[PDB]
């Protein structure tokens, strides 16, 4: 079922409803929120206008009542967030996370059936 | 003029402030005790501009020889508020009238009245 997003950083990014489990097999929004919370300093410095949406699109993925196929962000969204923010993370000892590697995401419009979120 | 010591407002783009502020806080410790109550909102990151906007009022910028207060531009407040007011209202906290945006100058509306913007 669809549930109103309760992860504070992921409200006001363009959609209201999510569903668990997410990509990472978090079972609740609480669990997902406790993890995405750690990215707040990266969102604050604005190394990429895409980062917050990209993160939320994975941690609290959009839920549409009638749609049951996954709606990941598009690869291009990941790539822009990574290009923007990776150097800064790298500068603080953090690598771009394994679970966020962009090549796991669909390319926009490559397959008619495979939809994805652009920003 | 004096070095900024409230932890939230260090490293925000300017280093010096002047007491009293527009809240008639006589010390940075008094000012910081109030602005730190907003700290959870900074970590929530409903707006990247929030911290700068709050600090620009609680630990206002002090400029050598200027001897006059310099407020944030209205647009700075409007971005902070557009991002964070919805979450504050949901959590039962009214956007305080003291940080109303129409109390602040619009950049360039009167060339003689200065304000700080940011990105
Ligand atoms: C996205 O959500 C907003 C806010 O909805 C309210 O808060 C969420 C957490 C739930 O608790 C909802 O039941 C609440 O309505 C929607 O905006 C509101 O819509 C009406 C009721 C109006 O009173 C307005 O002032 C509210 O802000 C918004 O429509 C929704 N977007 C959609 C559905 O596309
Ligand atoms: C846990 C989520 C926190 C939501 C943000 C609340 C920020 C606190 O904002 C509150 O505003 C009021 C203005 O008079 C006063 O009670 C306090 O100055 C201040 O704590």
């Amino acid at each position: 079922v669809c549930q109103e997003i309760t992860v504070p950083m992921c409200r006001g990014i363009g959609y209201n409803l999510t569903h668990m489990p997410n990509q990472f097999n978090h079972d609740t929004q609480d669990e997902a929120g406790l993890e995405v919370h750690q990215f707040w300093p990266l969102v604050e410095i604005q190394c990429s206008p895409d980062l917050r949406f990209f993160l939320c699109s994975m941690y609290t993925p959009i839920c549409l009542p009638d749609y049951h196929k996954p709606l990941p962000p598009c690869r291009s969204v990941c790539e822009r967030a990574k290009a923007g923010c990776s150097p800064l993370m790298r500068q603080y000892g953090f690598a771009w996370p394994e679970r966020m590697s962009c090549d796991r995401l669909p390319v926009l419009g490559r397959d008619a059936e495979v939809l994805c979120m652009d920003y």
